[PDB]
């Protein structure tokens, strides 16, 4: 009884916009009398194999940007470029503008994305920022401009906006003033995303997740020390547990009368072991994009 | 390259409203002036052994029944009950209705659930009725009323409304009609779902799923018939795959030039000898919750 779940999307559908110009088509993000995009919605298919940005964008004007909200076109009345990011001011500001701010994650948090196509939602799922900067998503041809967000309180965090897919099939994108996460360009060209390694104090949270829903198999007598655990999972490309990474587990540690490193000592053994075809929540593999957080707030609402 | 996909669930949060009874509290769904809710909103801790929901409602007055959407108090002028859900007439239209109706849903679709507590939505994701009408949620206390539904166009079909646990930790619930899928009653007694079965028309769908996402070690040179795969479905508590399920996969076949039945003598094969450690979609298991429908509309 533990899900992949994302947050509401209602207070973000009324902010996607369909932004086109020329014959590419892709999302925006209407926030205030602000439209935030992809820059690439500039270039041509040419264009995109070496980009210059800035020289492309000065043979643009306004009224190059075709901003449809709804039925509605929307007058584009002044433009910049910030990194990777177009911003179109517009003649209008968004009646359905929520309270909301710009956020730069790190790696191991997660966020709901949603997937949207000219300028229409279509649906919303969970994804975790990979230690390398990807994310492992859904989206195809004219899904850039699809935004990641959480919500906290009434506040709307707006943390991604896609831009493009990686030969491995993962995804890389930028926040929402337009810094890429990761090494990467928007440029039409294969680019590297280096070792993804596990998340480990996901994977612990997970398995807390999986005792408070009666699921306990894996549980030993046995302890360890911080230092011994990172010993093992170096060898299988485990981030290392910090003792940070301790304390934010501490309130799951509470719910089950399990302290974080007995936990450990409980993964050491599934990682040298294996899980024997036994099953964990439902998988057959160890789960790496719940946040200690993300599991608090499921298991008690 | 392919994830349990929800849909936006905008459309439905502005239906979520707070119903207490007493000192009971779940959710309900506020449609024109009609707020639906299970039933069991009247019942004490004691009465949920045994109710007689008719003699529990006779007692309940309208002016019993505490309806919040958000900070506005909707006062409540009418109370029936249908089947196992509550209706509580309303002084106020919901100005935010959605173009709806209500549908009973057919084992092995899905739909998407807006878990909600207090009347307020907490998140969102997908599900699909098992063949056994029970569904693999997540939901604690104050979830009851929570509503399952799809979109398609601008019009929302509400599927499902959320009353209880069953022991093994899977979950049921009524129609927006209040006719429970499946056996259940709303009593607090242990209470059988009786053996799952697998989708397999979704499995076959997953598994094309899996083709157009570059993942083909599972693919063989071999093929079966119907008649022969169904003889090892039964085996493996497989639904057994009619020419209907074969037609309705007829998109997913053309996509990517695989036949039916030679993607049936694949998954013949993934049952007999196991996924050998490998995965697919990054799964080391069958994954049986996304119908052809989830899978077009994903793909494409
Ligand atoms: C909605 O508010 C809750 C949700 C329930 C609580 C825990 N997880 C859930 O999904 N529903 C209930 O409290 C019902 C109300 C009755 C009038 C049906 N009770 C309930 O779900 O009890 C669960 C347990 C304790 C397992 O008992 C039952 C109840 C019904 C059938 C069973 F097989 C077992």
């Amino acid at each position: 009884g533990f899900r992949k779940m994302a947050f509401p999307s209602g207070k973000v559908e009324g902010c996607m916009v369909q932004v086109t110009c020329g014959t590419t088509t892709l999302n925006g993000l209407w926030l205030d009398d602000v439209v935030y995009c992809p820059r690439h919605v500039i270039c041509t298919s040419e264009d995109m194999l070496n980009p210059n940005y800035e020289d492309l964008l000065i043979r643009k004007s306004n009224h190059n940007f075709l901003v449809q909200a709804g039925n509605v076109q929307l007058r584009v009345i002044g433009h910049s470029m910030q990194n990777c990011v177009l911003k179109l001011k517009v003649d209008t500001a968004n009646p359905k503008t929520p309270k909301y701010k710009f956020v730069r994650i790190q790696p191991g948090q997660t966020f709901s994305v949603l997937a949207c196509y000219n300028g229409s939602p279509s649906g919303v799922y969970q994804c975790a920022m990979r230690p390398n900067f990807t994310i492992k998503g859904s989206f195809l041809n004219g899904s850039c401009g699809s935004v990641g967000f959480n919500i906290d309180y009434d506040c709307v965090s707006f943390c991604y906006m896609h831009h493009m897919e990686l030969p491995t099939g993962v995804h890389a994108g930028t926040d929402l003033e337009g810094n890429f996460y990761g090494p990467f360009v928007d440029r039409q060209t294969a680019q590297a995303a280096g070792t993804d390694t596990t998340i480990t104090v996901n994977v612990l949270a997970w398995l807390y997740a999986a005792v408070i829903n009666g699921d306990r198999w894996f549980l030993n007598r046995f302890t360890t020390t911080l230092n011994d655990f990172n010993l093992v999972a170096m060898k299988y490309n485990y981030e290392p547990l910090t003792q940070d990474h301790v304390d934010i587990l501490g309130p799951l540690s509470a719910q089950t009368g399990i302290a974080v490193l007995d936990m450990c000592a409980s993964l050491k053994e599934l990682l040298q072991n294996g899980m024997n075809g036994r099953t964990i929540l439902g998988s057959a593999l160890l789960e790496d994009e719940f946040t200690p957080f993300d599991v608090v707030r499921q298991c008690s609402g």
